[PDB]
């Protein structure tokens, strides 16, 4: 019943990939995404400094759905990461490790381009992993790079999943990423900015992510987070800590599509709920001293 050999295919993969998805209740393509972002992680786990330590730490939704699982977690597509190298080096790197491949996957990485930021004096990159198994293409990730920001590099959590072991790919996942005070300052300085008025911030989706990274501090000590909530707004240099949790006209919609697929959670129901927990949290974030 579970797969002694690994797939001899990427037909035998599908295969075990509709079978575990239906086992677990969850959309197949959605384990298909999980498993490919796995296989890309895999890759960015080898790189490494000249002591050891990981290059590229993974952040957004993909960590989101590393610390919670694929049913308590929002559908995302991005391959998020930060960096503490060059993109040339991240890139060259990257498409090496992607060549020797992991457990019978293989990629090749489109080029990097440049990103408009206003807040990162290094611009963010962004390319897409064209995934093959045993020959064959199997999936397509969108890859985004940015680069440090204050401390937001400092430290890594080490997370897994055992989704390809489902599939009788059992080499150990380990995927180092962003720790939740980096992604709280983060995410809060996002869905709070306000931008340029060719463009909106259609951020909503910030408001349930907030919501679940509160939930994964439980009790712990604030500070930390205020600490990097502090060193984001202030690098970045745009609004300033503490901000206001806005919602625009445009919201409550965004923020709705955010919720498909965790009515089991325990989150806000609606964008002003929803705002209100997240300003609730930025004021509990504010307050913390010891
Ligand atoms: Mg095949
Ligand atoms: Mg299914
Ligand atoms: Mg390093
Ligand atoms: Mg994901
Ligand atoms: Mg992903
Ligand atoms: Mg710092
Ligand atoms: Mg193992
Ligand atoms: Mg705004
Ligand atoms: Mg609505
Ligand atoms: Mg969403
Ligand atoms: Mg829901
Ligand atoms: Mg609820
Ligand atoms: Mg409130």
């Amino acid at each position: 019943k579970p797969y002694s050999s690994p797939p001899t295919n990427l037909r035998s993969l599908r295969d075990r990939l509709t079978q575990v998805a239906e086992r677990q209740g969850v959309v197949f393509g959605r384990l298909q995404r999980h498993v490919a972002m796995i296989v890309v992680a895999q890759f960015a786990a080898t790189l490494t400094d000249d002591t050891g330590a990981p290059l590229l730490l993974v952040k957004g939704g993909s960590s989101l759905e590393l610390r919670r699982g694929i049913p308590d977690s929002r559908t995302s597509k991005d391959f998020d990461t930060v960096a503490r190298r060059d993109i040339e080096l991240i890139h060259e790197q990257l498409a090496d490790a992607g060549e020797t491949g992991w457990e019978g996957f293989t990629a090749i990485f489109t080029a990097p381009e440049e990103i408009d930021v206003p807040g990162m004096p290094v611009k963010p990159r962004r390319f897409t992993a064209k995934l093959s198994y045993r020959g064959r293409a199997f999936a397509t990730v969108p890859i985004q790079v940015s680069s440090v920001e204050a401390g937001n590099a400092d430290q890594f959590d080490t997370l897994t999943s055992d989704a390809l072991g489902l599939v009788g790919v059992p080499a150990a996942v380990a995927v180092p990423c962003m720790t939740i005070p980096w992604q709280i300052a983060q995410k809060l300085h996002a869905v709070t900015a306000v931008l340029e008025e060719p463009k909106v911030n259609d951020r909503a989706h910030d408001l349930v992510d907030l919501q679940l990274l509160e939930g994964l501090l439980l009790d712990a000590d604030l500070m930390p987070t205020r600490s990097a909530c502090i060193a984001i707004f202030e690098a970045r240099a745009q609004h300033p800590w503490p901000p206001r949790v806005a919602t625009l006209p445009h919201w409550p919609l965004i923020y709705a599509g955010a919720l498909e697929g965790l009515d089991h959670l325990e989150l806000a129901r609606t964008v002003d709920a929803a705002a209100q927990a997240v300003q609730r949290f930025v004021a509990r974030i504010d307050r913390a001293t010891k």
